[PDB]
């Protein structure tokens, strides 16, 4: 409960904050306290949404975004799209990064939603959102999908098809996390290529799985960044050749013209013991690609929260839901830009003019962040500013205790 750890605030003057923070417009508390509607930029025929979530893929790994050349396939991509350059995960852990792309819901001191018990069941997903607007909905990965209770949750909450492990014929490739990332790009660009085919647009979540210890990946397709076969840097790299090969196919494919693509990390490589909020290590890549979408550097602070609400704008739905995640395809106001970021225990509000860091015992930190060097100064800041972290801070656990997350509509 994030009660017991930031201090309390009332119902009211929290959900007021979040509200108002949120940017969101045309809010109707009747049904749930967050419900808001939000029109589609685009206004064609509804677009098929393909989501390539990077297993631990930080921006310390990204050529393109200053880190180490582990990138250049998606450094290239890059440069033909929407990037985001500004892009924070919520959390550090994979479930946690598929509870910001696939529902939208902000962080707490506890475990991502695809873990708790109340969730399993009619919590509110844009997976099942698309289903019930006449969209097929898929998840797709390489290895086991009871893994961290996905298959649990992901079927119980609006994906009709899940493709896993033993759904692979013949894979190039199988590590202890199953099969290659190029095996699950095949894969995909196969299961994509046939539901184009079919009438329905589809809603597919791709999840990357080489990049984990022991780090098994096929020889000789890179050129490997360290001497050592099997490790970090060079399963990055291997996992950026593995989707070149998926956009060499894509590119040329029979779904193209009709769909959006995201290539966006889950959470940075893991950091341990780091002190407060170590603001760096949820740092993403993040870039939306597809006919029709043109290149743009886009340096607003963003969560990755945010992306769910920005892509049905793009694929043309309509969005009547409880999400606070911005539509970034609309205009955001400098004072708006933001970033929302859970370190264990602590909770972590970045903005253009401060950051906001609270830790149990009710322990309130205030700092400015320089964004060039990504190191924090010490920095005093109106009671507004606290108020506004605070009240983000305790949203989801409130809403996770109250029900104020599920798919009625
Ligand atoms: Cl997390």
């Amino acid at each position: 409960s994030a009660e017991q750890f930031y201090g309390k605030m009332d119902n009211q003057k929290m959900l007021d904050l979040v509200r108002a923070s949120s940017t969101k417009i045309d809010f109707d508390p009747t049904l749930l306290p967050t419900m808001n509607s939000n029109p589609a930029t685009y206004q064609g025929k509804r677009k098929n949404l393909v989501i390539l979530l990077q297993e631990s893929l930080g921006a310390q790994f990204v050529g393109s975004l200053g880190g180490l050349p582990l990138t250049p396939n998606l450094d290239e991509l890059m440069q033909e799209g929407w990037q985001f350059t500004q892009m924070y995960a919520t959390g550090t852990r994979s479930v946690r990064g598929i509870e910001a792309v696939t529902t939208g819901f902000p962080p707490s001191p506890s475990r991502a939603v695809v873990k708790l018990s109340k969730s399993q069941t009619g919590f509110f997903t844009i997976a099942d959102l698309l289903k019930e607007q006449g969209y097929h909905t898929q998840f797709i990965y390489g290895g086991e999908a009871n893994f961290d209770n996905m298959k649990t949750f992901f079927f119980g909450n609006g994906f009709d098809q899940i493709v896993e492990e033993k759904n692979y014929t013949n894979p190039g490739f199988v590590g202890s996390w199953g099969v290659s990332d190029e095996d699950l790009y095949n894969k995909a660009d196969e299961e994509f290529e046939r539901l184009s085919k079919g009438d329905k647009p589809f809603f597919s979540l791709v999840f990357t799985s080489s990049n984990h210890s022991p780090y098994e990946y096929p020889e000789g397709k890179i050129e490997q960044y360290d001497s050592e076969h099997m490790t970090r840097n060079n399963a990055v790299k291997y996992s950026d050749y593995a989707l070149g090969t998926f956009f060499d196919k894509a590119k040329k494919s029979s779904y193209w013209d009709d769909t959006i693509f995201i290539v966006i990390a889950d959470h940075d490589a893991r950091v341990f013991g780091a002190n407060l909020v170590p603001v760096k290590h949820f740092h993403i890549p993040a870039l939306i690609i597809g006919k029709d979408i043109q290149p743009r550097k886009d340096d607003r602070i963003a969560n990755n929260i945010d992306m769910p609400p920005t892509l049905l704008s793009l694929i043309g739905v309509d969005a009547k839901t409880p999400m606070i995640g911005r539509d970034l395809t609309k205009p955001l106001a400098r004072e708006d830009e933001r970033a929302m970021m859970q370190y264990d225990k602590n909770f972590g509000y970045l903005t253009r003019d401060n950051l906001v860091v609270l830790s149990p015992g009710e322990k309130v930190s205030t700092m400015e962040y320089d964004f060039e060097s990504q190191t924090m100064k010490p920095l005093e800041v109106d009671e507004s500013v606290i108020d506004r972290a605070k009240a983000n801070a305790l949203f989801a656990s409130k809403a996770y205790q109250n029900n104020w997350y599920s798919s009625k509509r």
